[PDB]
């Protein structure tokens, strides 16, 4: 009946290397980040708390998000074992796509590229002046000046503001978050779900648009994604369970459980060991 002969993570890699998965979506959230240093991110005189998030004070108080920025700034941005294993993914043929709601870049450090991804509440990777008819673009390392200096980001062709290309309340989701969803999911052999609680819409809905026999991994600290009682819910432990399965545990310690079943292992180890090696020596 089922694409997984047991609902186990021996059942996911053996289906992974079978023929039949050629395609995976990674759907990743901030817990494979904590490992990295970043934690859950989310005088001033703000009329409402969420102010610093929203697009309208932010255009008009700019200052206060820039000094939260300055505190919440990492001191390194080193992707985890986790952003590797998706690296490898990608080297293996296997990645279609990595969704992430996280706005850290450590999935185009990882070496993601653009194309890989879909960043459903953006990046500070790029920043862009928010004035409509020049919108230059400015990198990280430039944002990262002005906020240390503690000078407000100004365009250098027409001094407007500019803002990192964070998805703020008020704006709209990325439109290439719906078009790529329509083709991607069509796609689908296998979805694996990571560090995230699939609480936030419309962003957990994604597990539900995948086709009725796609398996599904979950590789978190706690199961999530399950029907809430009160309100295509991941089904881990019915008599009807089927095709999702629960590695609960850290994200870091369940991409190494399973690159080892895979025989990847040595390989993962290798890529994240050089790869840190090159972060440290900058
Ligand atoms: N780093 C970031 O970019 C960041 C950080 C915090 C919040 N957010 C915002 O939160 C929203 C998305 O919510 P979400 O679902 O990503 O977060 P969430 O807090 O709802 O879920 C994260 C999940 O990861 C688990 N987790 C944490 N550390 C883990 C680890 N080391 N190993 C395994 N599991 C671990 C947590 O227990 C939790 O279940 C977006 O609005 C996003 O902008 C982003
Ligand atoms: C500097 N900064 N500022 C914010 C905000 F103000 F929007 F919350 C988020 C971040 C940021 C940037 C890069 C990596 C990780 C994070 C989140 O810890
Ligand atoms: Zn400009």
């Amino acid at each position: 009946e089922r694409l997984l002969d047991e609902l186990t993570l021996e059942g996911v890699a053996r289906y992974m290397q079978s023929e039949r998965c050629r395609r995976v979506i990674c759907l990743v959230g901030a817990g494979i980040s904590t490992s990295a240093g970043i934690p859950d991110f989310r005088k001033y005189h703000l009329p409402y708390p969420e102010a610093i998030f929203e697009i309208s004070y932010f255009k008009k108080h700019p200052e206060p998000f820039f000094a939260l920025a300055k505190e919440l700034y990492p001191g390194q941005f080193k992707p985890t074992i986790c952003h590797y294993f998706m690296r490898l993914l990608k080297d293996k043929g296997l990645l279609l796509r990595c969704y992430t709601q996280n706005i850290d870049t450590l999935e185009r450090i990882a070496g993601l590229e653009q194309e890989d991804l879909v960043e459903a509440h953006g990046t500070f990777y790029t920043s862009h002046c928010v004035s409509a008819s020049c919108r230059h673009e400015y990198p990280l390392s430039w944002m990262k000046e002005k906020i240390f200096s503690e000078v407000t980001p100004k365009c250098e062709d027409c001094q407007s503001l500019v803002k990192p290309d964070i998805v703020f309340f008020g704006e709209s989701l990325p439109a290439r978050f719906f078009s790529c969803m329509q083709s991607d999911f069509l796609k689908v052999d296998l979805l694996l779900v990571m560090g995230t609680s699939l609480q936030v819409q419309p962003f957990a809905s994604l597990i539900s648009k995948a086709p009725l026999s796609t398996p599904r991994l979950l590789i978190n600290k706690e199961k999530a994604g399950q029907s809430d009682p009160f309100l295509g819910g991941m089904d881990f432990d019915s008599k009807k369970a089927y095709r999702d399965v629960a590695w609960l545990g850290e994200c870091d310690q369940g991409c190494l459980a399973l690159a080892e079943l895979l025989g990847w292992k040595k390989e993962l180890e290798d890529l994240v060991r050089r790869e840190h090696a090159s972060i440290d020596a900058q």
